[PDB]
């Protein structure tokens, strides 16, 4: 009955703060007076984005960027807490652009963390920034930082959980604590890169916001969905990143955790943090997509999905070829790879030769355009059912969003996500989840309840045993064991209580 959270980004790129307007599209798309109080009421967080890390290695405004314009947006975007009395209006610092590995302030983000002064420095600037501009809270976005700069990213997420405590504190906001939180990784592959430290990310943490989105791109061979709730097995499969991290497991309980190949959905990647012990379901937040992806050069028989395609996956669109047929936007945006809902919206009533169809396993919709052979992976208010029924089952703290703008004038999408969760006359008992492929994988903090005789000491145990002992439940991986759980590696445990 806690309020599930509604995470929406509210990204503005910096020539549009120093041009801002609300009156004239051409040159601010999505202005803050496009936030109704209708619409402010069916969040609870928004997040503004992106600042940076300078060289100066402190949380910082893009330079170019003029501070009063930035104020009075910002203003508008608290003014809204007028509204609803929950909302935040949180500041992100990062995002792919400047945090990839390849970015521009990447190597910002590297020292930022190096050390305890540079740290105290950083996160001491986090803070400034929040009071100063206004926001309630900090949300960082490193994606993402490696193995070895995993130590330096947590403890600069403690030292910030320190100090906002502090702040709250300072200014009597109890009822609406600062909060901290980073978008995190949603598929296996960059999630294995701190994937060990789950736990002491997530501590600091009010909520982990997964980018379980994307999951298909470009950047791969076959077309796929690029967000499905649960696998399709005639769609393509990953090898397990997961078990390749530095866990310190063994054969046994890598394998079990981390079954290879699988399927790349929502559900693998959520279920992949409920597998690692201290990761609560509170914090983890699903995030969604409020757009599409197209590919070009798809073939017919699966309605274009899990075909080849000629999609360049370059960045800049390496090419003035706008092929994604209506959509406007794309020409915009000179690039016709990514869709909002309300393009793609538009372009499904225009007569445009795209015909919607469902995967009813991913439990999500897809456009094909079998004269042109394009194919659009998106989500919708449909998908959301199924993606909000998740969140309520598996008992994640919410839903994250990127981003604001991509909804449709009505703002159907966070309306959608609203009544889901929250309209007394929406009912879902019955929606049927499916059989779409689940990810099976059990680790040490998802493990069954089960029963077993307590572990007799001195006595020899057979293959295939079951018994308790230290409040699991263990099983021998082959014959004649001698020896206690946990002194005896010849012992699995395979659940708990
Ligand atoms: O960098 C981004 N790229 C698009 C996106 O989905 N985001 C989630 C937060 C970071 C941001």
């Amino acid at each position: 009955s806690t309020r599930k959270a509604v995470i929406g980004y509210y990204f503005i790129p910096t020539n549009q703060i120093n041009n801002y307007t609300e009156t004239d599209t051409s040159v601010v798309p999505f202005p803050v007076s496009n936030i109704t109080p209708a619409k402010a009421k069916q969040l609870t967080h928004i997040n503004f984005s992106f600042l940076d890390i300078n060289s100066n290695l402190e949380c910082a405004w893009d330079p170019a960027t003029n501070d009063a314009k930035a104020r009075d947006v910002v203003n508008r975007l608290t003014a809204l807490k007028a509204h609803n009395p929950s909302l935040r209006i949180m500041f992100s610092i990062g995002g792919w652009y400047y945090s990839n590995d390849l970015g521009v302030s990447h190597a910002n983000y590297v020292n930022a963390v190096k050390t305890p002064a540079s740290r105290a420095k950083f996160a001491q600037s986090c803070v400034r920034i929040m009071k100063d501009y206004g926001f309630d809270g900090v949300d960082i976005d490193w994606e993402y930082p490696q193995a070895a700069e995993v130590d330096g990213f947590i403890a600069a997420l403690q030292e910030i959980r320190t100090l906002l405590n502090q702040q709250t504190i300072t200014d009597g906001r109890q009822a609406l604590p600062y909060q901290l939180t980073i978008a995190g990784a949603g598929g296996a592959f960059f999630l294995s890169r701190y994937y060990s430290k789950l736990a002491q990310i997530v501590a600091p943490l009010d909520y982990i916001n997964l980018m379980t989105y994307d999951l298909a791109g470009p950047w791969e061979k076959v077309t796929n969905h690029q967000a499905a709730l649960f696998g399709d097995a005639a769609g393509p499969t990953f090898y397990n990143a997961l078990r390749e991290a530095n866990l310190g497991w063994s054969w046994e309980e890598l394998t079990r955790a981390f079954p290879s190949p699988f399927s790349l959905t929502v559900d693998a990647a959520v279920q992949q943090h409920l597998m690692m012990e201290g990761v609560p379901s509170a914090k983890i937040v699903m995030g969604v997509p409020f757009y599409g992806r197209a590919f070009k050069g798809v073939s017919g028989g699966n309605g274009g999905q899990y075909s080849s395609h000629s999609t360049p996956g370059e960045d800049p669109y390496p090419s003035t070829d706008y092929w994604l047929v209506g959509c406007e936007e794309c020409v915009r945006d000179k690039d016709p790879r990514i869709a909002s809902y309300r393009q793609l919206e538009q372009m499904l009533q225009g007569n445009y030769g795209y015909q919607r169809l469902w995967n009813d396993k991913t439990k999500t919709p897809y456009l094909y355009h079998a004269q042109n052979g394009l194919f659009v992976t998106y989500d919708d208010a449909e998908s959301f059912k199924y993606k909000a029924k998740y969140i309520k089952q598996q008992q994640l703290g919410g839903v994250m969003f990127w981003h604001l703008g991509q909804d449709n004038r009505n703002g159907d999408l966070l309306a959608a996500l609203d009544r889901y969760f929250n309209a007394a006359d929406y009912d879902d008992s019955q929606l049927d989840m499916g059989t779409g492929l689940r990810y099976t994988g059990v680790g040490p903090g998802n493990l069954p309840i089960m029963t077993a005789p307590a572990y007799v000491p001195g006595t020899t145990y057979a293959q295939g045993a079951l018994v308790s002992y230290q409040g699991y439940v263990w099983q021998t991986k082959w014959g004649y064991i001698t020896s206690a759980p946990g002194s005896d590696s010849a012992w699995l445990k395979v659940g708990r209580v």
